[PDB]
This record gives structure tokens, sequence and C-alpha cells, in this order.
């Protein structure tokens, strides 16, 4: 009856990918020894190619991503062999430091075994790979809200944080049969961070602001043709205004904007001097800066929906329809200056793609 | 049979208008009569009062519109009486000063008589009462693109533009019965123009740019209780954003960003250096500027934001369900610094209301 919905899923999923693949031919055979295995077993295995592919068109299909033109080259890494929890720690950070490659960031999924009957194998707590910790008691407040409830669920394992602005959480994660997740401390060596300078108004280096260098999402489940990979995290490299426009400047998150005006000069005084505009541009011009010097790959959103705009029009020509998100595409510093605000988009989902998942602690 | 859906429009307005106004009690015998005058006439006629708060109601139901806090002091002017070309005139002219007035504007809207048989009485060709010409020709752009179709079709009706990039279109509509529309030339002694100067850089004046005081929209139907008021302009004050953002800035309309960016002294070669970004901000902080040195009404986003937030409250207060379309009222500069952006909203839509209709070139 689930076994349906597999069979079903696997179809669409097996013609589709083998299509594009140009193994067509292959496609009845290869159904014939799956909808078997199904039968015996209650579910069946990827081929390295299939998983491979699967996770390309996940990427291709995730509407509120600007960054899809690079979906062809996303390095697949299958670790669905993995049964211990060291050798998924040790997964962990060999894909911290391939993905970061000295700060030429490719673009890498680690794909771990998926859901059993629903059942995680492999139950990954962090949302990145690489995050922040957070504190509020007191009326004070530490580190980066949106870290908050993971930090304290750290904090109940035995972990304690130094209480800087800028704590690297350990990576925490739960194995199948286990009561509790384990966690282990990021070795600082695998981790590139990059301090925020202004290439012109030096005065911005007292913010002491800085950044983590790769963006490694943990916390979406790939689904590929009816198998759910709920662990299987995955990086780009950052837009420069998630960073400059949303994680330093929100009030919800570090909440920079007050001080970058007074670094940078200008009153905060006055809706009309449109002071926030202002501190919002020269801290993401900062924040490009700083990651061009340092020698780690970024983009700026001009850049990005100009790549995104070559997207559109390479769906057109190999005949897929294009899917997307308004809402999420437009990026929050100047959405009018990019083709992406004059535009509409379906917002329909098309499979395979990454999907949002309950976390177990809140 | 369409007797039929005014029937039903007209007590779903009356009630809920009466309501509103603490006359529940007349509705009954209100109805009584609108009943009545539908049979024998084919239409009803609304009182004075119903037809200010219908009007009022509209704008407060309009999900585009981020200025709707102020719904209730809506200026309607009744003009239904109005059956000559002359009289049109006078009245859009009377709009015209009286919106302004002397630069405090005021809310308000001139209500021409409704179409009958969704026949028009007055056709208004006019985009905005006060809108600048546009031309193309021999790969030449000047005026504003935006204005490209309407300008020529007034060019054959034997006006003629100077070909400035700020010429004044006429005031042009069509009575009933008349095979062409007629066209005036705007009094320039009733039009407030706005040079844009910058608060502290000088050399801004050199783009020498301008825009008008009071955007007065001519092209939506008001629909109240079944009417079809396909006549009856409006106007608020602006917004900083659609002049600095849109209007000046678009590539489609004055695309200024690059002339911005020479005068402010910065190059315009490199996207990450953000040079469209810090343009914009300037530009934008040049209109705010300009606006209130001259002494003309006009709101920065931010403040606009922090209005629909309390319109938000008092809509909740009245148990009233607020609509509202997000893709438009987040604003085009620094969204995410708004709550809006970071909310989302129902975007049904509720009657009374403006509508686009078609125009009757193009
Ligand atoms: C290579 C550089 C990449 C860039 C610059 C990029 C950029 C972005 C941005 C800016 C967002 C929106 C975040 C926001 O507005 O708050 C986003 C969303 C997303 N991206 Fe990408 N991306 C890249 C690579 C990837 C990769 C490799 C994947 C997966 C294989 C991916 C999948 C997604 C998904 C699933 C979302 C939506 C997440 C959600 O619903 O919360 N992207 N991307
Ligand atoms: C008092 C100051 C007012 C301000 C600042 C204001 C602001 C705005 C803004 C910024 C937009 C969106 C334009 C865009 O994003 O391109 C808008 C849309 C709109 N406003 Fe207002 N508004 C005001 C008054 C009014 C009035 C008096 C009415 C009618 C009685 C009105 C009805 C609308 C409508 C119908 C739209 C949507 C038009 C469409 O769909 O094209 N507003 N308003
Ligand atoms: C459940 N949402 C996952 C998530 C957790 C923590 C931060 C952002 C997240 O999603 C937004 C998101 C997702 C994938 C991205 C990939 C690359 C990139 N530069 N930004 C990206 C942003
Ligand atoms: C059919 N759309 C009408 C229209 C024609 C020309 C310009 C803008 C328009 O609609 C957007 C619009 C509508 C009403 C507004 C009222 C006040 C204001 N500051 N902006 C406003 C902007
Ligand atoms: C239809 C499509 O979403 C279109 O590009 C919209 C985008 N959002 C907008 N938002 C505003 N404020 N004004 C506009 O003219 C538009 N155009
Ligand atoms: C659900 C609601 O639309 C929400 O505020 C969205 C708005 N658009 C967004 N767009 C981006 N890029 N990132 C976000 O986190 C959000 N949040
Ligand atoms: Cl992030
Ligand atoms: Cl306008």
């Amino acid at each position: 009856e689930e076994k349906e919905i597999l069979w079903n899923e696997a179809k669409a999923f097996i013609a589709a990918c083998y299509q594009e693949l140009g193994k067509a031919a292959e496609v009845k055979d290869r159904l014939a020894d799956i909808k078997s295995e199904i039968d015996l077993t209650g579910s069946y295995v990827h081929t390295k190619e299939e998983l491979e592919h699967g996770a390309k068109m996940a990427w291709r299909n995730s509407n509120r991503c600007i960054g899809r033109l690079f979906w062809n080259s996303l390095n697949v890494i299958d670790r669905r062999d993995v049964r211990t929890k060291e050798e998924v720690r040790d997964a962990l950070f060999h894909h911290i430091e391939t993905a970061t490659n000295n700060g030429k960031i490719r673009p890498t999924i680690t794909i771990f075994p998926p859901e059993e009957k629903g059942e995680k194998q492999v139950e990954i707590w962090n949302h990145q790979l690489i995050r922040y910790a957070g504190y509020e008691s007191d009326g004070e407040r530490i580190g980066d809200p949106a870290s908050c409830s993971l930090t304290a669920a750290c904090e109940e394992l035995g972990w304690r944080g130094e209480r800087t602005d800028f704590d690297l959480l350990p990576l925490i994660f739960r194995m199948k049969g286990d009561e509790q997740p384990v966690w282990y401390e990021l070795p600082r060596s695998l981790v590139i961070e990059v301090p925020i300078t202004h290439p012109d108004i030096e005065a911005f280096s007292d913010l002491e602001l800085k950044w983590y260098g790769v963006p490694i999402i943990s916390d979406m489940k790939l689904e590929v043709g009816g198998i759910h990979y709920n662990a299987a995290p995955f990086n780009g490299w950052y837009m420069g205004t998630e960073i400059g426009a949303r994680n330093l400047a929100d009030e919800k998150r570090y909440d920079k904007l007050k001080k970058v005006a007074s670094v940078i000069g200008i009153a905060a005084d006055y809706n009309t001097d449109l002071w926030k505009d202002q501190a919002l541009v020269e801290l993401n011009k900062a924040v490009l800066h700083s990651y061009k010097k340092q020698g780690v790959s970024i983009v700026d959103h001009h850049t990005a929906a100009s790549q995104f705009k070559r997207f559109e029009e390479q769906a057109e020509e190999a005949g897929r329809k294009l899917t997307g998100d308004w809402t999420w595409l437009i990026p929050p510093i100047s959405p009018a200056a990019t083709h992406i605000f004059h535009r509409s988009y379906d917002n329909s989902i098309v499979k395979p793609n990454y999907f949002y998942q309950d976390k177990p602690y809140e």
C-alpha cells in the first residue's frame, strides 16, 4: 500500500532520469528489477548514477534557489555504506574539507543511508554543519538567535559554549537505536572564517564582524524516486546578501545596522535619511570585498540573477518547464534591479527535490 | 439576469456599509427601494454617504496598497452630475488643484457617472492625470517609455509634444456619443513639479532630474455594490521609492542609475561594487530630500511600512480580515528591513475595490 506509492514514484523517476541520461532503452529492465525488489524487500536501492543524477535534478527543481544554473556540476558523495557514528562524523568532516577546497568552494552533497520505514538510520540535529551558537538569558543576548534552541539542546548533552558571539556549535546527530545524539567539536583547522572589513572605511573592522565560509544545509530531506534521504547535507557558496542583508542585519539575527551606521559616519535618527538602506549597502559591499580578499568563493546578487537568467534560458532550450518561488528568488537588496522582480514564476513542486522535515528537539 | 448580479452585489454592499455606519436598521427599507429601482430602471443610484463610504472601503480593500492606514480620511468628490466635456475638464482641473493643496497633498477621488449598460458615460484615456510623454524613433528615446503609446495616440489627435524628457501630456478623454476623445493642455500653474537635488552632493543637480508632485491614477474602475465607476480618478502622495527606485531607475523607464553613479563619484564597472544599490540609495535619498525641501508631501518606505503595520493592527481590532499582495506591498528597496517582508498576506479580493480595465487605444 506504500509499496504502491514507492513504485509509482520510482517509475516516474527512472523514466525521466534514464531519458535525460540517454539510457531510455534500459528503463524497462531496470524497472522490472525494481518492481521485484520492492515486492520482496519493501524498497529498492539506487545505482550510483541514479543517486547522483537524482540529487542534481533535486537542486534543479528547487524553486527557491537562484543558484540553479550550476545544478549539473554538483559533486555527489555516496555514503550509503556508513553504519557507525565515527563513520558519520568522519563523513561530515570530509564533506566540510572537500566542499571548502581551500576557499574555492565546490558545491557538494554527501548522501547518507535513507529512511527505512520512515525510520531514520542517521538523524542530523544541526541546521547547518557550520553554524554559530546563540544564547539568551536575563535580557542578555549573545551569538545568533536563530541558534538559541539547538544551543540549549547541545548544552543538555554536556557541551558548553564559550559565549562569544561566534561560538562554533558542535556536530550533533543520533544513530538509529541510540536514545540520545552524540556531539563532536569541529576542528578549527577545517572551518574557514572571514573577518568582515570594508574596501575603504577602515573603522569598519571595529565592528569585529566575521562569518564562516561555507553554508552547508543539514536539515532537509532529499527525495528521489520515493526514497527518502533525510540525512543528505549539501552546500553551495554564499550569495553576499544572505550574510550582509539578513544574517548580520535582521533584528532577530545579529542586528548590526545601527552599529554599521555609526562606523560609516552617518546618523541613524531619521527614516527619511534612508540610513538603514545605506548601512545595508556598505555592509553588503564589505562582505563581498572580504570574501574576495580572503579568496573564498561568493557571488553578488546581480551576477547571481544573471546566472539565473541563463538558467531560465537553458531550461527553455531543453524543453523543461521552469518552476520558481518569486518571493524567495528576489534578493533582499535592490530586487527591482534584477530581471527576476519583473517577471513571475510558476511555484509548482516537481520531484526529485529537497524538503523541510521536523527537528527532533523543538 | 444581470439585474440579478447587481442586486446581490447591492445587498452585500448595503448591509456591510450601513453596518459600519451604525445604520443597520435602515438597511431593510433602503434595500426595498433599491430592489424596486433595479426592477424598473435596470440600475440604482447611491446616496452621497454610500458613495463616499464605498470609495473608502475600496481603498481599504486594495491588496497592493501600503498606504491604506488612511483609508477613512479619503476626500470624495461626487461628480455624477457632469454631462459635458467642459464640465469633465473643469472637474479634472479642480481635482488636480484641490488634491495638490499647495503641496500639502489631500488624498482625493473625483467620481464621474458610472457605466450604464457597460457603456461608459465618460472614458478617460490618461493613466495618470499628470504624466510625462514618451517618444521612440530611429533608436532615439526621449521622455517616459511607459507613455510611448498614449503619446502616439495624442499625436494622432493633433497634439504635438515639444520632445523634452518631461513634456506634460494633455488630459484626454471621450464622452459617450463622440467617436474621438478631446484633449486639453494642462495649465502649468496647476502642476507642481519637484527638481531633484541631493542633500550634500551638489553635482546631483547636473542630472537635471525632476518629477511631478501628485500621482493621480485615472485608469482604474471603482466598483461599489455592483455599480461600475469606470471614471473615478484618485490620488495619494508618493512613496519615495516609486519615483527613485522605479520611475527614474528602471531600464524601461528613465534608466538613470549609471548617470547617478557618475555624479556621486563612484565607478559603474563591477557588480561586486554594488554600484547599482548605492546609486539607488543616493537617488532615493535625493528624491525624499527634494520633496521635503519643496514642501510637497511624500513618505519614505520605512515610515510607510510602519503606518501599514498600524493598519494591520487596526484591522484586527475591528475584527476585519486583512488582505494584501506581498509581492506589491514589499518596497523595492531594502524590503527585508520592513516587517512586511517577514510575514505573509492573504491575497483574496474583497469588494468594494479598484480594478484594471482596458484602455481604448492599445
Ligand atoms: C552554488 C551556489 C549557490 C547559491 C549562491 C545559492 C543561493 C541560494 C539562495 C540565495 C537561496 C535562498 C536563501 C534565502 O533567500 O534566504 C537558496 C535557496 C535554496 N537553495 Fe541554493 N544556492 C546555491 C547552491 C545550492 C545547492 C548546491 C543546493 C542543493 C544541492 C541548493 C538548494 C537550495 C534550496 C533547497 C533552497 C531552499 C531552501 C529552503 O526552502 O529553505 N542550492 N539558494
Ligand atoms: C496617501 C498615500 C498613498 C500611498 C503612499 C500609497 C502607496 C501605494 C504604493 C506604493 C502602491 C504600489 C505601487 C507599486 O508598487 O508600484 C500602491 C498601490 C495602490 N494604491 Fe495606494 N497609496 C496611497 C493612497 C492611495 C489611495 C488614495 C488609493 C485609492 C483611493 C490607493 C489605491 C491603491 C491601489 C488600487 C493600488 C494598486 C494599483 C494597481 O493594482 O496597479 N492608494 N499604493
Ligand atoms: C530548512 N531550511 C534550511 C536552511 C537552514 C539554515 C539556513 C538556510 C536554510 O535554507 C536557505 C538556504 C538553503 C540552501 C542554500 C544553498 C546555498 C546558499 N548560498 N544558500 C542557501 C540557503
Ligand atoms: C492600472 N494601474 C494604475 C497605475 C497607473 C500609473 C501608475 C501606477 C498605477 O498603479 C500603481 C499605483 C496605484 C495607486 C497609487 C496611489 C498612491 C501612490 N503613491 N502610488 C500609487 C501607485
Ligand atoms: C507580475 C510580476 O510579479 C510583476 O513583475 C510585478 C512584481 N512586483 C511588483 N511590485 C511593485 N511594487 N510594482 C510593480 O510594478 C511590480 N511588478
Ligand atoms: C513566509 C514569508 O513569505 C517569509 O517572510 C519569507 C519571505 N521571503 C523570504 N525570502 C528569502 N529570500 N528568505 C526568507 O527567509 C524569506 N522569508
Ligand atoms: Cl546562512
Ligand atoms: Cl507613478
